[PDB]
């Protein structure tokens, strides 16, 4: 079973690449990383830094999540990110993207021994 700190890598994180997406990038990986399998996941954010940095962020800034609870964390630099989201044009199944690159605080939700981001909560 795909544990909610697995999910977490899947949906976000890709360090393989420094930031240089192309403007195709986020209709491949949205695909690859299967977020659009039974629907268009609407928006998406792919962090481009080692696992570790972006583990190390849930001992960084505590912070509100969106949702009120007290579990988020704000990292203490900015990052390498990749901002997906849904063109109005697109349809499900063929799911398209606009890619933002961008390098920006982010926010995690962290949970579990050991304590460890498990959803992407926003970036600033
Ligand atoms: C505003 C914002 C939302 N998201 C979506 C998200 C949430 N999650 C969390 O993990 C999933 C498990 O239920 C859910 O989509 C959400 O809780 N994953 N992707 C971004 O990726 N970047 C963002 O800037």
């Amino acid at each position: 079973k795909e544990t909610a700190a697995a999910k977490f890598e899947r949906q976000h994180m890709d360090s393989s690449t420094s930031a240089a997406s192309s403007s195709n990038y986020c209709n491949q990986m949205m695909k690859s990383r299967n977020l659009t399998k039974d629907r268009c996941k609407p928006v998406n954010t792919f962090v481009h830094e080692s696992l570790a940095d972006v583990q190390a962020v849930c001992s960084q800034k505590n912070v509100a999540c969106k949702n009120g609870q007290t579990n988020c964390y704000q990292s203490y630099s900015t990052m390498s990110i990749t901002d997906c989201r849904e063109t109005g044009s697109s349809k499900y199944p063929n799911c398209a993207y606009k890619t933002t690159q961008a390098n920006k605080h982010i926010i995690v939700a962290c949970e579990g021994n050991p304590y460890v981001p498990v959803h992407f909560d926003a970036s600033v």
